[PDB]
């Protein structure tokens, strides 16, 4: 493998990350004028959906720790947790629409996240995309699901965590997908490896989907289905991080 053989899957991966940042900016639009429409029932129903794109390139939305905390805190980041007049984004509006069935002081909150989600797509457009800090996020990214976001703290009030894992999940394997075939070449066996794994925990999360197709709230997973979602994912995070050495990425 040679860095020529990677200049094209970062290419592909750059057009994946800028659709995804097209539809949050859509999307979040409709949102955030449902918010300040004052149309709760509206907003809370387009909460998850929104956000998957947003989860889909997380690792990219994390180089801008001021932005990405601006979009995506969690009140516990924050000294006055929800009473925290720093606290914004997709959570303090959840927290609104959610525990509250309120939509009341979110017009501005609103506001501040679509100029953040505008303001995201913006500097990541003219960003240069190193294949190992997309690999390597990947990585970090399944292991910070398995070991920080598995008790549900994501989304405290909505509960719409399989929503969100679902979408890393599915941004982790479009990174595996658009290397196979470099990776097929040599490490065919590997890489059939890494596609059952993701096969596994797209399984796993199979089990909580409702009668409409739809998503149980997270509290519907028992302790040791937590338990055992971490441990499948962490082969997730093993599998991205043997990739990185595959691709010659660790010189």
């Amino acid at each position: 493998v040679a860095p020529l053989d990677l200049v094209q899957p970062i290419s592909d991966y750059k057009i994946y990350v800028s659709e995804n940042l097209q539809t949050l900016v859509r999307d979040t639009r409709e949102f955030t004028n449902a918010v300040k429409a004052g149309d709760v029932a509206k907003a809370k129903k387009l909460f998850a959906s929104t956000r998957m794109s947003y989860e889909r390139i997380e690792p990219i939305a994390e180089l801008f720790s001021d932005l990405d905390a601006s979009i995506d805190s969690r009140a516990d980041d924050h000294e006055k947790a929800e009473k925290d007049p720093a606290f914004f984004g997709f959570h303090r509006i959840e927290y609104g629409l959610f525990a509250q069935n309120s939509a009341k002081g979110l017009a501005p909150v609103a506001d501040k996240l679509m100029a953040d989600v505008l303001e995201l797509q913006k500097r990541i457009r003219g960003l240069t995309f190193p294949p190992e800090k997309v690999v390597g996020g990947a990585a970090v990214l399944m292991e910070e699901v398995a070991a920080t976001k598995i008790s549900g703290e994501e989304d405290r009030y909505s509960h719409t965590d399989l929503w969100d894992f679902q979408a890393n999940f599915e941004g982790a394997k479009k990174i595996v997908d658009l290397f196979r075939p470099l990776v097929v070449k040599d490490n065919r066996a590997f890489a059939d490896k890494v596609d059952a794994n993701f096969d596994t925990v797209f399984k796993t999360l199979a089990k909580y989907r409702t009668a409409d197709g739809g998503f149980e709230l997270y509290g519907k997973l028992s302790e040791r289905d937590r338990k055992v979602l971490a441990g499948r994912v962490n082969t997730l995070a093993e599998d991205l991080s043997k990739m990185r050495g595959l691709l010659g990425l660790d010189l």
